[PDB]
DNA sequence: CGTGGGCGGGAAAATCTCTAGCA
DNA sequence: ACTGCTAGAGATTTTCCCGCCCACG
DNA sequence: CGTGGGCGGGAAAATCTCTAGCA
DNA sequence: ACTGCTAGAGATTTTCCCGCCCACG
């Protein structure tokens, strides 16, 4: 357990894999396989700027009514809505719903006219939405937005004949799009990727979360051997036989009895 | 038959007496009073006391419309989490409930519905709709809403937080979406302190985790457990090793999930 | 006080959160 | 590929990637799929609602 | 003169119970 | 063949902490 | 050959609970 | 200065009795 530390240090060193792969192979706290990821000097890549909170969004004309379709673009789901009048509150509406559905963080879009709304400004306001226009995130799938669209156009061509209403056609494409269509590395539809996603990012920022409020501690100890009161170390796991810390730079284990944790 | 019981009849067939009445009366065992007391047909009581069980599967939905302020909402709730979705309908009439089922389906692995016995949720539309999309349809007792409860409840939290955030806004629907915004994200509580967004993350995560683990160990993992029962020297078998235990393994056999002693089991390999 | 607490206050102001979400989200 | 003999009557290159298939099966996968399955259930029992 | 351990006083956290309302 | 249920408030039990002081190194 | 005691199987009695109704 | 309450049904626990049989006098 506490000897698989320094062999998690060298597997770091030479192939430099994040805090998961060292935490669930060494069976280790997740912690310290942050610390280890953090201790790096290459490894040390950029900030947020990854994101669940990247969503496209882009209006469309068809059968001369108004499709606004909006893409999860870190999972690559997508989802649409039609409108019936091009005008702000429809899009602050429609960013409303998806922003009670889903934790929609950033969104980026054109510079159009019914996107750059004041009403959308104080939707986003009482949300906290940051907010782009014109500016892709990353190159790459700024193409596969616009072959996704053609995509559903295609199911729609396939489906026209499903449904007899414009919108209830779009809701069986977008169900078709969510789960008829397989493929990726282990038979995902459209929902286990996006699922997946979620589930990851709210479990590293739960861990962010819990270790926000450990790093204020102070944790003054002595060792085994020793009634020299050093520190004050940094918290890793409180236990119940052996705590974790580190003093300057290594990770060391402490009887509870010789521990002091200042609250603040 | 004594004369006492026979009178206590006649005087259960003129005043309907307890069954204490005609046992303290005529020194009597309960057994025959009590008798007595089902003699009657006009003495029947209020019923049994103890409530059902409504399931928690993680495929089932419920779905109620509610009124308020003359105007009609569509909520729709998943049982297992708690994550709910409501919406105003222009008219009552199940085309438009279709649709809003449509919109579920696709955004939500929707397996089976359960509604009352309302106008609206026995359209043929409705079931048209669940023909295509593959959704086994379910209806409640057509007098107790209490099976059905569980959206109430949820649609009386959201009236109440309706209360609390009528205010911000001008039109009624924007603040249902503010208040159901508020409900799946603002408020934490329940199990494990999490919002219902949680849940029904998590719920799913481990539907699309755990079953697909057991798939992939099923085909590995195949021990044939023989067993000698109880009171008895058979040694039967084989049956399917579910997990092994540390002095009980439990197997199932035809359809019998047993937690068989390990001292009276017999693990062959193939 | 904190920052935190007045952005919880902030957010008792929209949405009139629960004693255990401002008490999770802000370390409180 | 194509000099067929042995046990099962396949050549060297299907006999070795069922081998090591075999092989990376009982290695470390049905120990690791017996030390994930625990997990954690809250459930209710039968004329009771209170979940434990 | 230099330390340890139980106690008590207080905080604080997990559970019991119990109710209002969904027409 | 079907089924009452769920969020909040004191209240009560269970449990760390701290300081301290009386008992001990 | 002449008794005792616990057991177990059944009756039966005290309590838990809980429910629906008072518009 | 005022206040939810009460009759009935399984259900479950607690407790005599009887017969009996196996253990003893
Ligand atoms: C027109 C359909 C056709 C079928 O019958 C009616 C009547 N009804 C009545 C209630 C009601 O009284 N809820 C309060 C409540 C009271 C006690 C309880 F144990 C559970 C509870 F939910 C509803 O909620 C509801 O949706 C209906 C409804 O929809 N319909
Ligand atoms: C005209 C006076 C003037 C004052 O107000 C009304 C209305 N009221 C209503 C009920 C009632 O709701 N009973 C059912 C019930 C429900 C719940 C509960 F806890 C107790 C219960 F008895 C009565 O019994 C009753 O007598 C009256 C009455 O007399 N009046
Ligand atoms: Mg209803
Ligand atoms: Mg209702």
């Amino acid at each position: 357990f506490l000897d698989g530390i320094d062999k998690a240090q060298e597997e770091h060193e030479k192939y430099h894999s994040n805090w998961r792969a060292m935490a669930s192979d060494f069976n280790l706290p997740p912690v310290v396989a942050k610390e280890i990821v953090a201790s790096c000097d290459k490894c040390q890549l950029k900030g947020e700027a990854c994101s669940p909170g990247i969503w496209q969004l882009d209006c469309t004309h068809l059968e001369g009514k108004v499709i606004l379709v909006a893409v999860h673009v870190a999972s690559g789901y997508i989802e649409a809505e039609v409108i019936p009048a091009e005008t702000g509150q429809e899009t602050a509406y429609f960013l409303l719903k998806l922003a009670g559905r889903w934790p929609v963080k950033t969104v980026h879009t054109d510079n159009g006219s019914n996107f750059t709304s004041t009403t959308v400004k104080a939707a986003c306001w009482w949300a906290g939405i940051k907010q782009e226009f014109g500016i892709p995130y990353n190159p790459q799938s700024q193409g596969v937005i616009e072959s996704m669209n053609k995509e559903l156009k295609k199911i729609i061509g396939q489906v026209r004949d499903q449904a007899e209403h414009l919108k209830t056609a779009v809701q069986m494409a977008v169900f078709i799009h969510n789960f008829k269509r397989k493929g990726g590395i282990g038979g995902y539809s459209a929902g286990e990727r996006i699922v997946d996603i979620i589930a990851t990012d709210i479990q590293t920022k739960e861990l962010q979360k819990q270790i926000t409020k450990i790093q204020n501690f102070r944790v003054y100890y002595r060792d085994s051997r020793d009634p020299v009161w050093k520190g004050p170390a940094k918290l890793l796991w409180k236990g119940e036989g052996a705590v974790v810390i580190q003093d300057n730079s290594d990770i060391k284990v402490v009887p509870r009895r010789k521990a002091k944790i200042i609250r603040d």
